[PDB]
């Protein structure tokens, strides 16, 4: 790692501060820049769809994800890794060692989910973990 490690964009806090108060997206894909020194914005969405949003998940590529998770009124906002097995093995690790610096950063998390595989994010596995508590 670098002396200082990966830091959190200003772009991503301001886009999470934007879902969790303002309900301004659905959710926030985020990535690692190419530089491999900040984590960024890959994407937003308003798709009220969950389906849109797992057809948006690479399938053999790494993301992090907030997801503002409604159902029935609650909201509940969920942290997501996505590391999917046939993603590179160097991908897998650089986004399992920067994930703290950008999970560390976002306050308000309700539930977390470590998507390694489709079944592991779908609605009603996502749905059990915010409800059981």
């Amino acid at each position: 790692g670098s002396r200082s490690g990966v830091a959190v964009a200003d772009e991503s806090l301001t886009a999470f501060n934007d879902l969790k108060l303002g309900k301004k997206y659905k959710f926030i894909l985020f990535g690692l820049n190419d530089a491999k020194t900040e984590i960024v914005v890959k994407e937003t969405s308003t798709d009220p769809s969950y389906d849109a949003f797992l057809e948006k998940l690479p399938e053999n590529d790494c993301l992090y994800a907030i997801y503002d998770f409604e159902y029935e009124k609650r909201s509940d906002i969920v942290f997501f890794t996505w590391s999917p097995d046939t993603a590179p093995v160097r991908s897998k690790m650089v986004y399992a060692s920067s994930k703290d610096a950008l999970r560390r950063a976002l306050n308000g998390v309700s539930t977390d989910v470590q998507g390694t595989d489709f079944s592991e994010v779908s609605y009603d596995s996502v749905l059990e973990r915010v409800s059981r508590g």
